[PDB]
């Protein structure tokens, strides 16, 4: 009976943060309320200034990241306000029936709607708009997100011990297919209507524009670097609602990596970079080591140095010559 | 001795359907005997009405799902006939020596063969046509399927418990290049060969046209929907002779999956999506706890929604409120 | 204390062979010297003679696998001499800190340094170099390589038992982006440098022109096939810097794979074709039980076929009837 289950509603926080949660389940089986607003908006994704019309759910790319436990029932209020000018709607991979939800959430501007689910399954799962007859166009104009449904007890590595991490971020990769004139430079449109047209054309070449992390280029390197120190456990929810990606760690490793995001499954360990396939959220685990700056890359390096699939980490702490050193500085024969 | 061994005729049915057998294996090891015949023929496979030249085995694409078990001998006898143009062969990823067999059955129109193979090792399988010098051609025109070698005892879970499907479908995946003109029409042709020498050129962009399941767009859609009801139990066999793809059930998951299909290996829970790499046969196995329309599709959604790679099961049975339920039905605000 | 541990030089070998070693270590840890000599020279790719300006470890596309074993120091002198033109450095995806030694290793040509670190995790690894700001250049003219970290006790397979291979090879496979005039021609140049603006727009098409296994098509064909025996224990390594590949033994199997080479986690069995991210090396064992031509391809066939990758292996032994034997030979009707 779900009228008698203990009900939270959560405030949802921007990517690449993470609202606050339990790794443990303190608490039975709740009702956890999320509330999301459709934005769409006009995004500039790279230095030279290159825009586009944004489909977002909370007025970021990716979507914030939502975290309940196993058999919690997620209950989300998705609003469309009549600012906006197409029909969006919600399918959670994490959800069974219904294309996911989206058959139940079809909200024109101007329209709101409350769906419940129930998350049976542990792990963490891609959600986005999915709109009959539109959902590519929808999905790489950045209306995605992802899920994270924890096991009631924690995660666990792969002989059963307990896994706690200190810092949680999630990094929402993004492909756009921006249209170009003959020439090559981007086009720009007045709304998103005027933009459909090309952007199909665009997308059926099936060769993204820009790939990026967190909706622009560098939008997690410099003052936006991703933090944490020495002897810190971080995990790095990383998704992919279209196109498969490669993740890694500059000068890291992943430690304990679910690369298709699965928590009943063990990890994989000692990764160098795993792929996570198009329509699915993966997680690594990793204990930092040394300080300094990494890079967290898309390891097709094209698609991370050339495209835009590249962030920063920067890392304090005391450096440990055992794991390397520099012998002879580099120096004239 | 092979002479001693029971022997069983199988007469191969049309994808997605696959030909009667058993999951635990009733009798000993015994010699299975199926045969082929080769067709090409004209094939549309979009709404526009684009026509290539389909290279086949048995008149489908893809080629029909055979099915023995471990340690049986497949014995294919293959058949070219003479009203085909081309030199054609078999290669079974299942089969150990001679290419898969591929330098033993080259038939040229008019020529028949046959060929014995032990069926060593447990999983579903690849067999493709794989000429000299016009591999990916054959490939690519359609000219593919699978085969699922099941263990003696049935499929079984990641704890060592049987596993028993209720039904099973075959999904083959093609990727097409059809050759364009300059203005980006599809162009047509009399015979196969005179489309030689354009698909070479279409197939080195590595861009598909049409990415397709069972052959054409729609093929498994509308009255041709696969059919399933609440509570059963729906082995799932995809195959990608060529390109990888991301399969996933929109509104469901792979319970048990074995993405790169080898039955000796655990099974991954709870996927949403899996990878399944180009030249290899996966297989999902899921139990249907809603019911209602599903879309199975590759998700990469631009290669779903736009190029072809997208299916639909229809499912009866009673809708679970606790699973999923619309709390508030979308209304204006 | 490092000071103490004992040392030995190790004088690398040409791929596809392997410097000599030992596979459960006869030592405790020790401190392995390595040098390195970088070399940018001109590269014949094909058979039309198309040329390109490849970036070298040591001469050879991919550079030479090195091999130690776990808790080992691996002590590399990199030397850049003057007859080179650009800056290169190393990135040692096996190592933990400073962009995996990049951020320690730049060497202007004239110019050389020494690398120490502890390979605290066995596989096998992915090195590159990795010069800020013209990363993917630098991979993608061939300058990637491999080191496996052995386990102190060798490699294991899924129930813990010995594994012990009798020959070890190395396949190093190369995306290429030659630049092309608008007829469809490759381009030359006279320097490296020339070059650079043409490589960027050939590399953000993401569409190879040439993907080769040992620097060349047909590298590994012919003369230079890969030699086994029936009953021998092979053990392939394949490394893709920059880009997924899908490896596949026409005839054959991975008997045990890791995929993504780390050798921690349980090898997956019976593989027909196995997936290797980009920016990941990964390793086969299979035991030749057919003699004969068998080839070595990544099957995207269009790939192996048109663009290049495809390698041969040749193996002598008795043909076994029982696991294949043609039952009609090939004739008329
Ligand atoms: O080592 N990451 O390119
Ligand atoms: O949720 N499948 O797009
Ligand atoms: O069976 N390898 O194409
Ligand atoms: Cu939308
Ligand atoms: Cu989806
Ligand atoms: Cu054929
Ligand atoms: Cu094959
Ligand atoms: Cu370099
Ligand atoms: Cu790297």
């Amino acid at each position: 009976d779900i009228s008698t289950l203990p009900r939270v509603k959560v405030d949802l926080v921007k990517p690449p943060f993470v609202h606050a949660h339990d790794q443990v389940a303190k608490t039975g089986p709740r009702v956890v309320e999320f509330t999301m607003t459709i934005e769409e908006k006009k995004l500039v994704i790279d230095r030279e200034g290159t825009e586009i019309h944004a489909m977002t759910f909370n007025g970021s790319v990716p979507g914030p990241l939502m975290v309940v436990h196993e058999n919690d029932y997620v209950e989300l209020r998705l609003i469309n306000p009549d600012t906006n000018t197409l029909l969006h709607n919600i399918d959670f991979h994490a959800a069974t029936g219904a294309l996911g939800g989206g058959a139940l959430t079809q909200v024109n501007p101007g329209e709101e709607t409350t769906l419940r689910f129930k998350a049976t399954k542990p792990g963490v799962f891609v959600y986005h708009c999915a709109p009959e007859g539109m959902v590519p166009w929808h999905v790489t104009s950045g209306m995605n997100g992802a899920i994270m449904v924890l096991p009631r007890d924690g995660l666990k590595d792969e002989k059963g011990q307990p896994l706690t991490y200190d810092k949680i971020y999630y990094v929402g990769e993004q492909d756009f297919y921006v249209p170009k004139d003959e020439a090559g430079n981007y086009k720009k449109y007045e709304t998103p209507g005027e933009a459909y047209e090309d952007a199909v054309k665009a997308m059926r070449t099936l060769t993204p524009t820009h790939i990026v992390f967190n909706g622009a280029v560098g939008a997690l390197t410099g003052d936006h670097a991703l933090t944490a120190a020495v002897g810190e456990r971080v995990l790095v929810v990383h998704s992919q609602a279209n196109r498969d990606t490669r993740p890694h760690l500059i000068g890291g490793h992943g430690d304990y990596v679910w690369a298709t995001g699965k928590f009943r499954n063990p990890p994989d360990l000692d990764q160098e970079t795993w792929l996570i396939p198009g329509g699915t959220a993966g997680a690594a685990f990793y204990t930092f080591r040394q300080p300094g700056v990494y890079a967290y890359v898309n390891h097709n390096l094209i698609e991370a140095f050339e495209l835009g699939a590249a962030g920063h980490f920067k890392v304090t702490g005391e450096w440990n010559d055992d794991l390397m050193t520099s012998v002879v500085k580099p120096a004239s024969m």
